[PDB]
């Protein structure tokens, strides 16, 4: 008796066969998402639990920021594909929020030039079939979980995170609460 259907999570009606085991959906644009990323550090604490090969996924959207918001996509994309998602996160969530420095494509690979990703392999990978793919599945992912806000997370394609359900007094515990439901939820 310790994690509850309706309270700590929710169960998708709507299953989504072939999902990731654990999949985040994300906007650089959404304060809550930098909430989650850079003063709860949520992923990073769900990773630290999850049973061994659990593997957790993060996808960013678009329904936040325009035309940034695509290009932040595509550029998440690329750092999925380079294996640079953690040199890039907090440049991009800094860049767009706090010094809000980041208003342009060329901005965004600016980030990726100074945490060390060559210039030149940023724009194949940026102009490649593996990017244009990883966009459309980023997208296709949103569309089966019927995405209609961020953050959010989702277990085996069954089950949501319920961030309402959890304490919020002490940020530590809301942090333990969410990532012990993760944690319970990818070994349902």
């Amino acid at each position: 008796a310790q994690y509850e259907d309706g309270k700590q999570y929710t169960t998708l009606e709507k299953p989504v066969a072939g999902a990731p085991q654990v999949l985040a959906f994300f906007s650089f644009f959404c304060p809550h998402c930098y909430q989650f990323a850079e003063v709860l550090h949520i992923s990073d604490n769900v990773k630290k639990k999850l049973p061994e090969g659990v593997k957790m996924t993060a996808y960013h959207v678009n329904f936040m920021g325009g035309d940034l918001g695509k290009d932040l996509t595509q550029a998440w994309a690329v750092a999925m594909a380079l294996g640079v998602e953690d040199k890039v996160t907090v440049p991009l969530f800094e860049g767009v929020q706090k010094t809000q420095t980041i208003r342009s494509a060329s901005d965004i690979r600016d980030v990726f030039i100074n945490a060390g990703i060559k210039g030149e392999e940023y724009d194949a990978a940026w102009n490649s079939f593996v990017v244009k793919s990883l966009v459309a599945q980023q997208e296709k992912a949103a569309a089966d979980v019927q995405l209609r806000g961020v953050p959010a997370m989702f277990v085996n394609g069954k089950y949501q995170l319920n961030p309402q359900g959890m304490d919020t007094s002490n940020m530590d515990v809301f942090v333990q609460q969410y990532a012990d439901t993760v944690k319970y939820l990818s070994e349902k």
